[PDB]
């Protein structure tokens, strides 16, 4: 049908994290998970259509810090929340764009925010042009909170948020599609001198 768009989960990798090695100073972050992305995460109505991404994290807001991830093309810091994974001393901080690499990154530091096209922050008429799918880029990087101890630690899978698909097109709007966004649980190692 012309408005049969499905959802598709993104998801990123808690075990590409590469080893922390280890200071006292909280918060900050040990490291980034390599950047994934999917192009259909809505995908599927015959008729093309106008389409914008609005991501909500749902995981506790511990507070900020300031941070310009490597991955990406920021070239200046800025303030991400800092979600907790639900492990002790460890959260994380979010990044989204759209799906081409000439899209930005968008630090994820308010309760809601368009990953793509970010211009729908400021102008709720904004939406991408018009095609049959609608994809995302997702960083993320771990933050610790407070004092780790040496060796493994297992951090769960968790739903870092969603994405809801609007549109200008009505019928298409009214559906609320969503789309889980997941980070992949697994292990992480830290080496304390
Ligand atoms: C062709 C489509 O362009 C849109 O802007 C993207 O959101 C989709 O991922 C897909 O690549
Ligand atoms: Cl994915
Ligand atoms: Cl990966
Ligand atoms: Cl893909
Ligand atoms: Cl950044
Ligand atoms: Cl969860
Ligand atoms: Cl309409």
């Amino acid at each position: 049908g012309a408005n049969d768009y499905v959802p598709s989960p993104i998801t990123i990798n808690t075990s590409t994290l590469p080893v922390v090695v280890i200071a006292h100073t909280y918060p900050r972050v040990i490291g980034e998970l390599t950047g994934t992305s999917n192009q259909y995460i809505f995908n599927g109505g015959s008729l093309i259509a106008l389409m914008r991404g609005k991501f909500t994290p749902t995981l506790p807001k511990i507070g900020k810090i300031t941070y310009n991830f490597r991955q990406g093309n920021n070239t200046q810091s800025s303030d991400f929340d800092i979600f907790d994974t639900g492990v002790p001393g460890l959260g994380i901080i979010i990044g989204m764009a759209g799906y081409w690499p000439a899209t930005p990154l968008v630090p994820i530091n308010s309760s809601s925010i368009y990953i793509d096209p970010v211009a729908a922050n400021t102008n709720p008429n904004a939406y991408n042009g018009a095609t049959g799918s609608f994809g995302a880029r997702l960083y993320v990087a771990f933050v610790a909170t407070g004092r780790l101890p040496n060796g493994y630690v297992t951090i769960p899978t968790k739903q870092l948020g969603h994405i809801l698909l609007e549109s200008n097109r009505a019928s298409l709007n009214n559906k609320r599609l969503t789309a889980p966004v997941m980070l992949n649980g697994g292990r992480i190692q830290v080496q304390s001198l």
